[PDB]
């Protein structure tokens, strides 16, 4: 079996994406966000909190003739941006673009955080690392690719995100009309349970590529590309005005300024990353600062290769007993 869905940015500025999932039976649809770097599944539902359902379309498992209750199971998230949901779970089918996996594990939020409430556009995520980050107690459940993957054509995804444009998540295939040039494959490490990998370098602009190991997550689930600290300055180095703002909570530069590309390694291939993939507009309403998409990870702990990056590529997400992910320029 495959699977092909359209993902679609939730706003101009590409902050996440949104694709459909046909959850239940007659099916209801919900648009969730399709996020590589955690494992559960989880939307609004009529057992969320009212006061914090503001907009977002919801699941209503007892109008659903194939939901079922997963007696004693409940979940809790807490995602690196500092929100976080909860609530119980029932098993469901769920299909996406076509693929359809009975049983999964639909995670009913009851509380989410006020970062969801006051996003209207996500009706919850979809997870895609591995299954060992799933937080479903006391059975730690599967994801909707871990349930799919033996009935897919070949075990993988691909994420196709789109600048200012929609894009496409496949499952079981390849679509080599989507690229250009190879593919270029590298290992992956699931021991944090997130597609871990090693960035070959970098280069900012039209400058020499600086060979240096970089290891982070590819995750779709997070808008920007998050870097070392030396990474970063050295790219916004190169921008007259910009300037780390402890206020703001990192660079800004001035809207007036032309951002430099940047690319990274993988292998010996280069993605390019445009300057304007970069530029995430004014920080408040009519301010002639703007905030930058490449930022410090220094607080974060881990090295991010978010939208910003992902977006600039066809990425392959290999889920083979060898997991390995592919980057293409597109
Ligand atoms: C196909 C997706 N599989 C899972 O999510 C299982 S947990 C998991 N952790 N490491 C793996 C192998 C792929 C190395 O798998």
């Amino acid at each position: 079996s495959t699977g092909s869905a359209t993902t679609t940015p939730i706003d101009s500025l590409d902050d996440a994406y949104i694709t459909p999932v046909q959850i239940g039976t007659p099916a209801q649809t919900l648009n969730l966000d399709f996020d590589t770097g955690s494992s559960d599944l989880w939307v609004f539902s009529s057992e969320t909190t009212a006061s914090e359902v503001d907009g977002q379309t919801i699941y209503t498992p007892s109008k659903s003739t194939t939901a079922k209750l997963l007696s004693g199971a409940t979940w809790s998230i807490s995602y690196g941006d500092g929100s976080s949901s909860s609530g119980d779970v029932y098993t469901d089918t769920v299909s996406v673009g076509g693929l359809t996996v009975t049983g999964q594990a639909v995670e009913s939020a009851k509380k989410v955080s006020s970062s969801f409430t006051e996003d209207s556009t996500i009706d919850g995520l979809l997870g895609l690392a591995f299954s060992t980050l799933n937080t479903v107690s006391p059975t730690q459940q599967k994801t909707f690719f871990d349930n799919a993957k033996a009935s897919l054509d070949s075990p993988v995804f691909t994420a196709d995100l789109g600048y200012h444009a929609p894009g496409t998540y496949n499952f079981g295939f390849i679509d080599t009309t989507a690229y250009t040039g190879s593919i270029t494959y590298t290992a992956v490490s699931t021991k944090q349970g997130f597609w871990e990998w090693t960035s070959t370098g970098y280069a900012v602009g039209s400058g020499t590529f600086k060979s240096t190991s970089i290891d982070g997550i590819a995750d779709t689930g997070t808008t920007l590309l998050y870097l070392p600290a030396t990474v970063v300055s050295a790219y916004w180095a190169q921008v007259s005005g910009a300037k780390s703002s402890s206020s703001v909570g990192g660079y800004v530069f001035p809207c007036s300024a032309t951002l430099p590309s940047f690319t990274f390694g993988v292998g010996s291939a280069r993605i390019v990353i445009p300057g304007d993939y970069i530029d995430f507009g004014p920080i408040s309403t009519g301010s002639s600062s703007c905030f930058g998409g490449i930022q410090s990870s220094a607080g974060i702990g881990i090295n991010i290769f978010g939208d910003v990056a992902l977006k600039a590529a066809f990425v392959v997400f290999n889920g083979a007993t060898t997991p390995t992910l592919g980057f293409a320029s597109k």
